RNA sequence: CCGGGGGAUCACCACGG
RNA sequence: CCGGGGGAUCACCACGG
RNA sequence: CGGGGGAUCACCACGG
């Protein structure tokens, strides 16, 4: 098949859903963007490299924009008031089997499950305590 | 409310679940670990700081053990061959409201939802194609 | 046990209460922040140190914001029109027992009790007369 | 009308109350002192000034003594074994209305309310934890 | 839960018991002190660090004071005639499981059990022979 | 009386107890070890000296083997991965009476009593939180 | 290339290795 | 950072790596 | 360490 497909980044229950689609693979960096002007789009990038002799490194990036309409020179333009940036690096040893890797994915999913500590703190503009 | 509580990191459907619990709070850095030797434990740390004048920044770290052919409670060397490391840094502009932050969390959840490109690639020991 | 938890900074009956929650505790400085936009949040910090041979010194800071919306270029952001800054330093000799400290706290509470000179002047943009 | 009057600094039920009375108001600095030996008295001072173009600044000071008798050469005098010194500075922009100031006072009162982190730590010779 | 709780350091059978409580966690050093003036208090501190790549180090400190009342400048002050200092470092490899660690705790407890060699010598102001 | 006798280091309720016995007295340093190869033994050494004019100092050392997955009588390398080291230094001012010293011992016993913070943390492969 | 609860305007930058 | 049956007024100091 | 020294508030300059 091919895993370079579009997926929904922000699930808002069928309405207001932010879906992101493949837009580039130049230089080994897979890119996805929302159906917007490049200045207001959601961006997701991913890449893998054999960082060392004995392990691989996945580098993922996500950009969440705060869309706005700005007036520059008396003209209105679609812009982003600001952006939130997520940068993550995952280092996996070459000795990890597929089951070993599913474990990693499940842990990451559990980490952000609704109601858990971390996602709770982030959504409330607070720390852990 | 007080979010520093134990939670399920790896959900294996009730049986075989991996729970992670509070183990340290030195220097504001919250830590959680599973019931294992520190060399084979699942570790999670989180912390927030004001990186700059306009940004707040969360640093989240997760360590996952290689389980295939593992010897529980044994000395496994080299350490690098038996562990995966996840480094996450989330930058959020100071103008983000709680709602904005909820959306950011949703985006993170969507990025790793089962069946999506990234988690599928990682779990299959592969890249994008 | 822990006193690094959330508390009510401004008691407005039981609804419009301003609550402040732990956010960061790095380098011996505990920091509390109210929810939502960090740009419009109340901030409280506290620290203790041995200022000298016989003295222990507390440094407390509080920031009260004037919530407002800033529109520029048609782009509006949540900001603080201005902030009120309170900085206080309390020195207590190492000979002070717990009873001595309870008294010091009572004095601070009395100084600001409703109806007394100091709080009355501040609440009215006035000085002493 | 006058707010330069005596008030209760330490409320000990209704008997061992520490009352502080006007003593001097020279050079824009109001001073209150408790009765009896000046050497063992509680002291409170307050002043306001225009720290800058947009800011008005309050400077408040409080001294809590540790009453004791000093014998030297067979001659005993009433003195203060030591003193606890509180110095606070409050800055309020000239745009603050009376309501804004009432709020600032509420915040100060809340910060020191019985049971909250700060007063609890001080009353126990402790810091934050 | 939280293990940062108060505990009794010196058990004297319900009467004359020296109990110690949490008082600080600044800079990752957990501190406990007895309910005394800071100049006469019992002190207990603890901290963990990943000393090397393959092991952790616990650093514990205990201070036992000999309380006295000293007359400085004709005034009486609560002081400590002298202090006994206990400094201990415990290095545990990361490969140690929880059971491996309970073993360490039991050994330390056995080492100081009433009647055993070491505690006997210490309490008699003598060496081993 | 002559305290250099064997004793129970690890009390496992009669069955599975670890006894440690006198094995060396070279240079005034008393040593005790369990019945194992020196690479897997429980070791205890103790010594007293006058560190300075006003202080006497006890140096106590304890070595505990990692037991999980251990191979009795086998060659286990690296040595650092299979052993925990405890270093204790107790400083007692020359004015301490036998009674004073008994209290010091009690404090040490209390610090490590079952259920208290420190032993609980160590046994759970964790820190304070 | 590796490191940091280093920074960013975010596939970039500085520092230390 | 590591070491000492190095020292302390005890989260510090000196020395050797 | 000082100031009824200032701030955009754990920063800044002047004083020892």
């Amino acid at each position: 098949a091919s895993n370079f497909t579009q997926f929904v980044l922000v699930d808002n229950g069928g309405t207001g859903d932010v879906t992101v689609a493949p837009s580039n693979f130049a230089n080994g960096v897979a890119e996805w963007i929302s159906s917007n002007s490049r200045s207001q789009a959601y961006k997701v990038t991913c890449s893998v490299r054999q960082s060392s002799a004995q392990n691989r490194k996945y580098t993922i990036k996500v950009e969440v924009p705060k869309v706005a309409t700005q007036t520059v020179g008396g003209v209105e333009l679609p812009v982003a008031a600001w952006r939130s940036y997520l940068n993550m690096e995952l280092t996996i040893p070459i000795f990890a089997t597929n089951s070993d890797c599913e474990l990693i994915v499940k842990a990451m999913q559990g980490l952000l499950k609704d109601g858990n500590p971390i996602p709770s703190a982030i959504a409330a503009n607070s720390g852990i305590y």
